[PDB]
């Protein structure tokens, strides 16, 4: 419905950059969050929908950061926040991910803004780590107009989350002694029968396996931006990069279900 980019690859997901030229800018007056970053194609020649990413307890933008250019380079505006408090609980975080997310609608109807008439309000994504994954899913089953969520290493109080209708990337590290994947991440993936869904585990992974800096961002970008492409925009051209077992050695638990090719 809403294609953008050339058609893609392996290699053009798996590199650093996709084909739009990024810019940032630090949000002024963060409405009902910390603080924000916006990351936004200057260059797509279409609206591009939004995603907002939040952190774990006690972390910051610095650990999502590199989500924020990797997306938007292939066609989304994308904010990482800082919740007002490092010390919030994942309702918490779901309701500042909402609250990013409308102030980035609110700045695309704003003349003074960089990413004015750059965004298409109707189409909206969630991702986060950990107690940020799990205010994710909470975003998801609370706002089913969302089109994707992709949480990494999430983690919540209760892993029932069977009223999901939104498409769901679960990214799981394999082993996270923080939100472990058997009791976390896979009973998560395993309440939600409504959906779309997948659950990729990367091999010998630590909690901060899917991170800045880390060694896999070939796969995981490669995959979130995938993800994020086929549910958000539509982009049937994504479908098998999207719900494909990838057939790499570093992922150790694969499973998808409602997931065409
Ligand atoms: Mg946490």
């Amino acid at each position: 419905s809403h294609m953008r980019g050339p058609n893609p690859t392996a290699a053009s997901l798996e590199a650093s950059a996709g084909p739009f030229t990024v810019r940032s800018f630090t949000v002024s007056r963060p409405s009902g969050y910390g603080a924000g970053t916006v990351y936004y194609p200057t260059n797509a020649g279409g609206t591009v929908g939004a995603i907002a990413i939040v952190p774990g307890y006690t972390a910051r933008q610095s650990s999502i950061k590199w989500w924020g250019p990797r997306l938007a380079s292939h066609g989304f505006v994308v904010i990482t926040i800082d919740t007002n408090s490092t010390l919030d609980q994942p309702e918490s975080r779901s309701s500042q991910q909402m609250a990013a997310l409308r102030q980035v609608a609110s700045l695309n109807g704003t003349s003074s803004s960089p990413i004015y008439g750059k965004v298409d309000t109707a189409r909206m994504g969630v991702m986060g780590w950990s107690m940020g994954g799990g205010g994710s899913l909470i975003s998801a089953a609370n706002n089913p107009s969302l089109k994707a969520a992709a949480p990494q290493a999430p983690w919540h109080s209760s892993t029932n989350f069977s009223s999901v209708t939104v498409p769901t990337l679960i990214f799981a590290c394999e082993n996270d002694s923080i939100a472990p994947v058997n009791s976390s991440a896979l009973p998560i993936y395993d309440s939600m029968s409504r959906n779309a869904k997948q659950f990729l585990e990367i091999c010998g992974g630590s909690h901060s396996c899917a991170n800045t800096g880390n060694s896999d961002q070939a796969l995981i970008g490669k995959k979130g931006v995938a993800w994020m492409k086929r549910f958000m925009d539509n982009d049937t051209r994504y479908s098998t990069f999207a719900c494909e077992n990838p057939n790499s050695t570093r992922v150790c638990d694969f499973r998808t279900a409602n997931c065409s090719l």
